[PDB]
C-alpha cells in the first residue's frame, strides 16, 4: 500500500537522476516499483502526479526544517542566524538536486507545480520578512528598504542561485562557494546603510 | 525581403503578447505577415527560430546599450552609476516582456536560446566583476567575496527578480519598486564590509 506508493516514488527519484521526466514512462515506474501499469495507476493519476509528490515532500521538509530553527534560536551572531537559515535550503534542496531540477521545469507546465511552489516561497519571503522587521525593532538593522520587498529580492536571488549552482549552469557559483556567497548578500543588505 | 523577415518578427512579438509559441502557429505568423506558409519557411526554419531571432536582438539590444555606457561614465556617485547600469535590463527588457517571458521558458526546450542566454549571462557577470574589481583596486570597494562570485550571484538575482517581476508572478517585487531593490542590494553587497 504506503509501500508500493513508497516504492514508485524512490524508483521516480532514481531515474530522474539519470534522465528528465519526458523521458521517463509509467511503465518505467512500474517496473522498478515491482508493480504492474494498471496497479501504478491506482497510486498515482500521471507520472507528473509522481513529481509533485517528490517536490511536495522535499518542500515540506525544507518548511519543517526551517519550522524548527524558527522555535530553537542557535546562540550565535546575526551572520551564523541567516547563514544556519539558508543552509537548511542549500541542505534539503542539495541533497535532492535531481527532484529539484526536475520540479523547477515541471513550474512552466504544471499549475499545481506552479501554485505549490509560489506558495511556500510567500511562506518564506514572509517569514523572512519578520525577522528583518524584528531585527529593525531591536535597532540592529536600520530601516533601509520596505522590508517585504527586500525578503523578495533575496528569495529569489536564492531560488535562481541555488539552483543553477546544483544544476552546474554556466554561469553559477561554485556550489562549495555558494552559502558563503549568499549569507555575505543577506547580511550587507540587511544591515547595511 | 529584409521587409517580409521583419514582418514576420513583428508579427510574432504582436502574436506573443497574447498567447505563448506553443499556440501559434506558422501559418498564424505568415498571416500576419501578409505571406504564404512556404514563403516564411524560406525566411525562417521554424517558429522557434523567429523567437531566438527575437531574443538575440533584445540581448543585443541591451548590451550596446551597456557598452555605450561603459564608454561614456555619467558623472554621478557610485549608487547612481549601478542604478543607471541595471536600468539598461529594467528597460530594455521591460521594452519586449512578451518576448522576454517566451525566450526564458524556451531556455528549456531550445539549445540555441540556453547558449545565447549563457553567452551575455557570461559577458555581463565578467564586466560586473571588472567593475568591483577597479572599485576595490581604487579603494573605494572593500576586498570581500571574490569579485566573479559576487558578481554571479547579483546577476543571477537580477534575472530572477526582473522576470519575476515582469511577469506579475506571485511572488514577485511591484515592476515600480523593483529597481530601487536591486540597487540598494548591489551597492550593499558592493560596498558594505
Ligand atoms: C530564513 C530564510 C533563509 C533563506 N530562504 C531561502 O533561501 N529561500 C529560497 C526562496 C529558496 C527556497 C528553496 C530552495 C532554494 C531557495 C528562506 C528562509
Ligand atoms: C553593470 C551590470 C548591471 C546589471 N546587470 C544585470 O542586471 N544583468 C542581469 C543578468 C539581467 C540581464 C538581462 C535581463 C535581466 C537581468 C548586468 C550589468
Amino acid at each position: 500500500g504506503d509501500d508500493r506508493e513508497l516504492a514508485i516514488l524512490a524508483t521516480a527519484e532514481n531515474l530522474l537522476e539519470d534522465r528528465p521526466l519526458a523521458d521517463i514512462s509509467v511503465d518505467d515506474l512500474a517496473k522498478g516499483a515491482g508493480i504492474s501499469r494498471p496497479t501504478f495507476y491506482f497510486y498515482f493519476p500521471s507520472k507528473e502526479a509522481v513529481l509533485l509528490t517528490l517536490l511536495d515532500r522535499v518542500v515540506n521538509q525544507a518548511d519543517m526544517a526551517l519550522q524548527t530553527l524558527a522555535e530553537n534560536p542557535a546562540d550565535t551572531d546575526r551572520e551564523n542566524m541567516w547563514r544556519t537559515g539558508i543552509n537548511v535550503f542549500f541542505e534539503t534542496f542539495g541533497s535532492h538536486k535531481a527532484v529539484t531540477r526536475a520540479g523547477q521545469a515541471a513550474r512552466a507546465t504544471s499549475v499545481e507545480v506552479a501554485e505549490l511552489w509560489s506558495t511556500f516561497m510567500q511562506k518564506w519571503i514572509a517569514y523572512t520578512a519578520a525577522v528583518i522587521d524584528a531585527e529593525r525593532d531591536r535597532g540592529a538593522a536600520p530601516r533601509t528598504l520596505p522590508a517585504h520587498e527586500l525578503a523578495t529580492a533575496l528569495n529569489l536571488m536564492n531560488e535562481r542561485t541555488l539552483f543553477a549552482s546544483f544544476a552546474g549552469e554556466q554561469p553559477s557559483v561554485p556550489e562549495a562557494r555558494v552559502l558563503d556567497t549568499l549569507v555575505h548578500i543577506w547580511v550587507t543588505s540587511i544591515y547595511g546603510e
